[PDB]
RNA sequence: GGGAAAUUAGGUGCGCUUGGCGUUUUAGUACUCUGGAAACAGAAUCUACUAAAACAAGGCAAAAUGCCGUGUUUAUCUCGUCAACUUGUUGGCGAGAU
DNA sequence: ATTTGAATAGGCAAGCCAAGCGCACCTAATTTCCCGT
DNA sequence: CTTGCCTATTCAAAT
C-alpha cells in the first residue's frame, strides 16, 4: 500500500526473519519467520557416497559374470557343474604346481576375480601398529610375500590363525596377477586354453576405469571423452565469456605474467624510471630464457645498474625477490634446445594444453603425434613424462594474445589496456544466487531470503531501505565483510539499479544487534521460541532509524504480538525409503515372530548388557534353548564375578582366555557374539525372496513416510499412511501405487462411500479438535497415531521453560473420539489460510 | 573505502575411480546329541571359520572397462492458456480467491 | 469386586573407513595495479 | 539429533 516502509532481515542457518516498519513513525507494521531444515553437506555427501558404493558392487558382479562367460566359452564351466565344496585357497595353492580339475580351476579363477587388491598404493615402509592403515598393512604384507604367493600366505593363516578374511587381507593387485600368471602357466598344459584365454582373463582381473573415464554410456553423470570432461570442468574468461580460460603454464600465459612483473619495476636512473621495449626484450631473452629462476642480481646486470636502484617487485614471505618462471620453455629446452621448437610460441601453447588436459602418458603421446610437429618420437616420449601441468590462468588465450603487444611496448597495467580497448524482470530471479558458488547451507538461506523479499515487495510495494544481518557461522566495523554477504548485496544492488527502482540495500555486523539489545535492555533467549529471529529483524530495521535521525519505539517492538511463522513443507518423492540393516527373525515359544538381536563386545570393561540380560531374561538367549551346556558354563562365570559390571572381562583378565563353547575335549570355538530374542515383528519390509530357502524371515525396518491421507467415514475420522515405498518412478513422473493404496484402505476399513478430507506432508499444518500443529509423521499406522509439533516453539522448549519433565514429543490419536480435522496452509510470509482440497488424492507427481 | 592479478601455504564444494570390511541367507566343516567296534547315518541350528549369493524397494539393458535409484528446487484451491502422458489428470505461464 | 482395553510414559536404535584423482571457489601473508571516500 | 515404532505401566469401564 501507499505507506512507505523499511525491511529488516535476520538471515540465519535455519531461518529468515523479516520485519516491516513505517518509514515515518517507526511503528511495527508486520513481522514473521520462515523456518526450514538446515542444508547439511552430510546429505548430498551421503547420496554421492552411496552412488559410488552401488557402482563398486555392480562392477564386481559384472566382472564375476564376465569371467564365467569366458569359462563357458572354453568349456570349463557348465549349467550343471558342482563348485560348492571346493576350498579355493587349497585350489589356488595346489594349482601353482599340480593339475586342477575343471571345477577346482573354475573355483580358483572365480575366487581371484572376486577379490583382486588395490592398484594405487605405494610402499610407506613404516610400522606404527596401525590396524586400519591400508598403507601400513599393504607394506606389512609385501614383506610377508618376499618368497611366497598371496594364496600361500592366505592358506598359512587359515591353518595357523584359523581365519583369512579381515583387515589383514589387504594386498596389491600386482601380487594377485603374479599368482594368476603362474596358475595359468601350470594349468595351460593340462587344460585346453590358449594365449587369448590368458590375455583375456588377466585383463578382467587387473582392469578398472580411471577417474577421467568415469561411467559408461547411459550415465547422466558421464562424458564422451577427455576434452569434453575437461571443458565441462574448467572456468571461463573474465573479458571474453564463452571462451575457456588459458591453462596456467602456456608460454603466452607465463610470458604475460613475466611482462607484468617487469612493467611494475621502478628504477632510479638518469633516463626513464620505467623499462623500455628494448630493455624488456633483452631481459626476457637473456635472463628468463637462460635462467630457470631469475634473480634481481641477474636482471640488474642486464640493465647494468645497482640492485638497490630497482624497487617495486613481488617478494616471497621469507624476503627474497620473486620473478615469474617460464615453465614450458625450460621444460622443453632441457629435453631439446632446437630453435625451430623452443622459439615457437604457438607450439609451446599447444604442448602445454595437451600436457594439462591429457592425463596418461600413452594418451599424451598419441595427441602429440597427431599435432603434426617437427618433434621426433624420442623427444615426444620425453615430453609425455613431464609433471606439474595443472590449473588455469584467469584469462583466455584470446584475451592474452589481444594485449600482449601493449604490455610489450607501453608500461601499462592490464586493467588499463582492457579498459581502453535483467531489465525484462518483474521479480528478483532466484537463479542469480546459483551463478556464484557458496556453502550448501548458505545457498539455501539465501534462496529463501530472495523468495521472502519478493513476497513483501508484492504485498506492500517497494521498500525505501532493505537491511541484512547474516548469522555468525560505538565501534565502526559495521559493514559486514564476508564473501556471501558481499555476494548477496551485489546481487540485490545490481537488480534494483538495472530496473530503476530507488531501493537502498545495506548491511550491519552480526555483533552489532547484540549491542543494541544490551543497550535497550532486551534479553535474547531461544527459550521464548522462534519469535527471537523476528524480533532481531525489527531491531535491525530500527537501527536504520538511528542511522537517519528510545523507550517508546522499543516498547512497540517488545510488546508486539502478531508474529507469523511459515514452516517449509517437503513433498519430494524418492527420499530414503528404509533403514539399511538386515534382521533375521524367529518364532518363540508362544508362536510370536521376533527380530533376532546380537550382543557384541562381550569382553569390554564397562559393558553390562549380558549380565543384565541373564538376570532379567535368561530365556531370551537362543543358546538357553539350543546349547544348554554352554549356557550353564556361562552362568558359572556370571556367578563367579558377579560384583563387576562385566563378569566376562574378569574372566579374560584373570585367566587370559576367551569363553569357549562347551566341548568334551576342550576344543569348542570362542564365543564372540550372542544372539537373543528381541522385539515382536509388526511394521517391516520383507526381503526374504533374495535369500532362496531361508527358513525364517529376512526383514528391514523403519518404513519412512511420504504422507498420510485423512478420510471421513460415517462420522469417523480415519487415515492411510502412504510409504515412500508406495511411490514409484515412471518415465518423467512418480506414481503412488494403486494396489498398495487400496490394500492400505482395506486394513483401515475405509469404505467406498468415505469422503477424502486432505493429504498431510511433513510440516503441513493440521487443526485437530480446534488446536493447530505441524505434522511430523505417523507414529503408529496400526494404532492410528500421528506425531505433531508446536508452531511458535518446539515442544521440547515449551516443556523446558515450564520446567516440566514429560517426554518432549506430542502424539495424537485419530479415532471415533476425534471431532474435526482441518488442513491449514501459510504463504512464505506466514499468513495463515484454511485451505481447500481436491476431490481425490494425488496419484501423479511430475515434480 | 571498493575491485583485480601473481606467488606461497591451507581450507571448502561438485564430480569421478578403487579397496578391505559390516549386515543376512544357503551350504560345508568344526562344536553338541543319538546310534554304531569303526567308517559313517540321523537329530539339533546353537557357537566358529570358509565359500557362494543379496544389501536402500525397484527399474533399464542384453556378452558390455554396460546404466539409473537416499541431493537440490517444493503453501493450497479455482479459472484461462500452453503442454505432458497417465486421456482426465498435473506441470509451466497468467489471473483470482483462500 | 476383578479383569480387560485405552492412553500415556519410557526407551531403543539408526552401515564403515581407508586409498587416489580432476575442476571450481574461499581465506591468510606479500607485492603491484585499477576505481573513488 | 530426530524419528519410527515397540514395550510396559497405570487407570477406568465392563462382565
Ligand atoms: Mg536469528
Amino acid at each position: 500500500m501507499k505507506r512507505n516502509y523499511i525491511l529488516g532481515l535476520d538471515i540465519g542457518i535455519t531461518s529468515v526473519g523479516y520485519g516491516i516498519i513505517d518509514y515515518e513513525t517507526r511503528d511495527v507494521i508486520d513481522a514473521g519467520v520462515r523456518l526450514f531444515k538446515e542444508a547439511n553437506v552430510e546429505n548430498n555427501e551421503g547420496r554421492r557416497s552411496k552412488r559410488g558404493a552401488r557402482r563398486l558392487k555392480r562392477r564386481r558382479r559384472h566382472r564375476i559374470q564376465r569371467v564365467k562367460k569366458l569359462l563357458f566359452d572354453y568349456n570349463l564351466l557348465t549349467d550343471h557343474s558342482e563348485l560348492s565344496g571346493i576350498n579355493p585357497y587349497e585350489a589356488r595353492v595346489k594349482g601353482l604346481s599340480q593339475k586342477l580339475s575343471e571345477e577346482e580351476f573354475s573355483a580358483a579363477l572365480l575366487h581371484l576375480a572376486k577379490r583382486r587388491g588395490v592398484h594405487n598404493v605405494n610402499e610407506v615402509e613404516e610400522d606404527t601398529g596401525n590396524e586400519l592403515s591400508t598403507k601400513e598393512q599393504i607394506s606389512r604384507n609385501s614383506k610377508a610375500l618376499e618368497e611366497k604367493y598371496v594364496a600361500e600366505l592366505q592358506l598359512e593363516r587359515l591353518k595357523k590363525d584359523g581365519e583369512v578374511r579381515g583387515s589383514i587381507n589387504r594386498f596389491k593387485t600386482s601380487d594377485y596377477v603374479k599368482e594368476a600368471k603362474q596358475l595359468l602357466k601350470v594349468q595351460k598344459a593340462y587344460h585346453q586354453l590358449d594365449q587369448s584365454f590368458i590375455d583375456t582373463y588377466i585383463d578382467l582381473l587387473e582392469t578398472r576405469r580411471t577417474y577421467y573415464e568415469g561411467p559408461g554410456e547411459g550415465s547422466p553423470f558421464g562424458w564422451k571423452d577427455i576434452k569434453e570432461w575437461y571443458e565441462m570442468l574448467m572456468g571461463h574468461c573474465t573479458y571474453f565469456p564463452e571462451e575457456l580460460r588459458s591453462v596456467k603454464y602456456a608460454y603466452n600465459a607465463d610470458l604475460y605474467n613475466a611482462l607484468n612483473d617487469l612493467n611494475n619495476l621502478v628504477i632510479t636512473r638518469d633516463e626513464n624510471e620505467k623499462l623500455e621495449y628494448y630493455e624488456k626484450f633483452q631481459i626476457i631473452e637473456n635472463v628468463f630464457k637462460q635462467k630457470k629462476k631469475p634473480t634481481l642480481k641477474q636482471i640488474a646486470k642486464e640493465i647494468l645498474v645497482n640492485e638497490e636502484d630497482i624497487k617495486g617487485y613481488r617478494v616471497t614471505s621469507t624476503g627474497k625477490p620473486e620473478f615469474t618462471n617460464l615453465k614450458v620453455y625450460h621444460d622443453i629446452k632441457d629435453i631439446t634446445a632446437r630453435k625451430e621448437i623452443i622459439e615457437n610460441a604457438e607450439l609451446l601453447d599447444q604442448i602445454a594444453k595437451i600436457l594439462t588436459i591429457y592425463q596418461s602418458s600413452e594418451d599424451i603421446q598419441e595427441e602429440l603425434t597427431n599435432l603434426n610437429s617437427e618433434l621426433t618420437q624420442e623427444e615426444i616420449e620425453q615430453i609425455s613424462n613431464l609433471k606439474g601441468y595443472t590449473g588455469t590462468h584467469n584469462l583466455s588465450l584470446k584475451a592474452i594474445n589481444l594485449i600482449l603487444d601493449e604490455l610489450w611496448h607501453t608500461n601499462d597495467a592490464q586493467i588499463a589496456i582492457f579498459n581502453a580497448l535483467l531489465s525484462q524482470q518483474k521479480e528478483i530471479p532466484t537463479t542469480l544466487v546459483d551463478d556464484f558458488i557458496l556453502s550448501p547451507v548458505v545457498k539455501r538461506s539465501f534462496i529463501q531470503s530472495i523468495k521472502v523479499i519478493n513476497a513483501i515487495i508484492k504485498k506492500y510495494g517497494l521498500p525505501n531501505d532493505i537491511i541484512i544481518e547474516l548469522a555468525r557461522e560505538i565501534n565502526r566495523n559495521l559493514v559486514d565483510t564476508r564473501y556471501a554477504t558481499r555476494g548477496l548485496m551485489n546481487l540485490l544492488r545490481s537488480y534494483f539499479r538495472v530496473n530503476n527502482l530507488d531501493v537502498k540495500v545495506k548491511s550491519i555486523n552480526g555483533g552489532f544487534t547484540s549491542f543494541l539489545r544490551r543497550k535497550w535492555k532486551f534479553k535474547k533467549e531461544r527459550n521464548k521460541g522462534y519469535k527471537h529471529h523476528a524480533e532481531d529483524a525489527l531491531i535491525i530495521a530500527n537501527a536504520d532509524f538511528i542511522f537517519k535521525e528510545t523507550p517508546h519505539q522499543i516498547k512497540h517492538i517488545k510488546d508486539f504480538k502478531d508474529y507469523k511463522y511459515s514452516h517449509r513443507v517437503d513433498k519430494k518423492p524418492n527420499r530414503k525409503l528404509i533403514n539399511d540393516t538386515l534382521y533375521s527373525t524367529r518364532k518363540d515359544d508362544k508362536g510370536n515372530t521376533r527380530i533376532v538381536n546380537n550382543l557384541n563386545g562381550l569382553y569390554d570393561k564397562d559393558n553390562d548388557k549380558l549380565k543384565k540380560l541373564i538376570n532379567k531374561s535368561p530365556e531370551k538367549l537362543l543358546m538357553y534353548h539350543h546349547d544348554p551346556q554352554t549356557y550353564q558354563k556361562l552362568k558359572l562365570i556370571m556367578e563367579q564375578y558377579g560384583d563387576e559390571k562385566n563378569p566376562l572381562y574378569k574372566y579374560y583378565e584373570e585367566t587370559g582366555n576367551y569363553l569357549t563353547k562347551y566341548s568334551k575335549k576342550d576344543n569348542g570355538p570362542v564365543i564372540k557374539k550372542i544372539k537373543y530374542y528381541g522385539n515382536k515383528l509388526n511394521a517391516h519390509l520383507d526381503i526374504t525372496d533374495d535369500y532362496p530357502n531361508s527358513r525364517n524371515k529376512v526383514v528391514k525396518l523403519s518404513l519412512k513416510p511420504y504422507r498420510f491421507d485423512v478420510y471421513l467415514d460415517n462420522g469417523v475420522y480415519k487415515f492411510v499412511k502412504v510409504n515412500n515405498l508406495d511411490v514409484i518412478k515412471k518415465e518423467n513422473y512418480y506414481e503412488v501405487n494403486s494396489k498398495c493404496y487400496e490394500e492400505a484402505k482395506k486394513l483401515k476399513k475405509i469404505s467406498n462411500q468415505a469422503e477424502f478430507i486432505a493429504s498431510f506432508y511433513r510440516n503441513d499444518l493440521i487443526k485437530i479438535n480446534g488446536e493447530l500443529y505441524r505434522v511430523i509423521g505417523v507414529a503408529s499406522d496400526l494404532l492410528n497415531a500421528i506425531e505433531v509439533n508446536m508452531i511458535d516453539i518446539t515442544y521440547r522448549e515449551y516443556l523446558e521453560n515450564m520446567n516440566d519433565k514429560r517426554p518432549p514429543r506430542i502424539f495424537k490419536t485419530i479415532s471415533s473420539k476425534t471431532q474435526s480435522i482441518k488442513k491449514y496452509s501459510t504463504d512464505i510470509l506466514g499468513n495463515l489460510y484454511e485451505v481447500k482440497s481436491k476431490k481425490h488424492p494425488q496419484i501423479i507427481k511430475k515434480g
